[PDB]
């Protein structure tokens, strides 16, 4: 595994971030490819990508993603100004991450129609410090591990329903766990 933290590898920006309760373990490899295994982990969430993300970027992803628990598999990013945390999913484990939430739409993309929400968080670590921000969800119904994602599909029908972005800040596709165990090996471009 690598120490948590970002960087640059084989020319893609990487984000390892965990909550330091222990079993996860990361691992960057050649060019857009990086590796998940865990057991019983804490929170963490790990991925390659950019910084900055743009709006209108086609992402590729490929290979496998077995969680057993709750875990994502997403386009995952920030935009500043206003904050923003944001997940288009592609795949999850036990928990669907809109449960509950507010439905603000459909969009269609890449072979799928997404669920549109909005969620917010209060008081919560952040990349600006600890703050009050709002969630955007598009989560697709047919769950997949590869594929390709159009980013303006999903960020031109969030600011349709009123779901603004402001400047962007690193966009990765991430593998996220919440106390649960897996596998995962991602390649991105």
């Amino acid at each position: 595994t690598i120490q948590p933290g970002t960087g640059y590898n084989n020319g893609y920006f990487y984000s390892y971030w965990n909550d330091g309760h222990g079993g996860v373990t990361y691992t960057n490899g050649p060019g857009g490819q990086f590796s998940v295994n865990w057991s019983n982990s804490g929170n963490f969430v790990g991925g390659k990508g950019w910084q900055p993300g743009t709006k209108n970027k086609v992402i590729n992803f490929s290979g496998s993603y077995n969680p057993n628990g709750n875990s994502y598999l997403s386009v995952y990013g920030w935009s500043r100004n206003p904050l923003i945390e944001y997940y288009i999913v592609e795949n999850f484990g036990t928990y669907n991450p809109s449960t509950g939430a507010t439905k603000l739409g459909e969009v269609t993309s890449d072979g799928s129609v997404y669920d549109i929400y909005r969620t917010q968080r209060v008081n919560q670590p952040s990349i600006i410090g600890t703050a009050t921000f709002y969630q955007y969800w598009s989560v697709r119904r047919n769950h997949r591990s590869s594929g390709s994602v159009n980013t303006a599909n999903h960020f031109n029908a969030w600011a349709q329903q009123g779901l603004t972005l402001g400047t962007m800040d690193y966009q990765i596709v991430a593998v996220e766990g919440y106390f649960s165990s897996g596998s995962a090996s991602i390649t991105v471009s």
